[PDB]
């Protein structure tokens, strides 16, 4: 089955955690969800399956576009995957209540 690709290598090939151990440990930590529940590492990942990670202190909701087992550059890894509209809402009006805040 060349046609099974793990989450934790997903995760790092679409560039979402630096190394693989980061992305099993976020995900060991309850930090990265599968179709809105826990997962494990060796979960094999599917198109259109939707993940929700945290980034730093941002969350991100991405529905899951392609499998592969390369991470490429900054770019065109970023192409594995599509953000949910609502996910990349939410992140802007926190970033911009955040600003906002700031100036008061």
């Amino acid at each position: 089955p060349a046609v099974e690709v793990r989450l934790d290598k997903w995760l790092w090939a679409a560039r979402f955690y630096k190394t693989r151990a980061l992305a099993r440990e976020m995900i060991e930590g309850g930090k990265v969800h599968y179709n809105g529940q826990r997962s494990k590492p060796s979960k094999i990942v599917e198109l259109n399956a939707t993940l929700t990670l945290r980034q730093g202190n941002d969350e991100r909701t991405v529905i899951v576009k392609a499998i592969t087992e390369q991470r490429r550059p900054a770019s065109e890894a970023a192409l594995l995957y599509e953000e949910t509209a609502e996910s990349v809402e939410k992140r802007e009006k926190m970033a911009l209540a955040r600003k906002l805040n700031a100036l008061t």
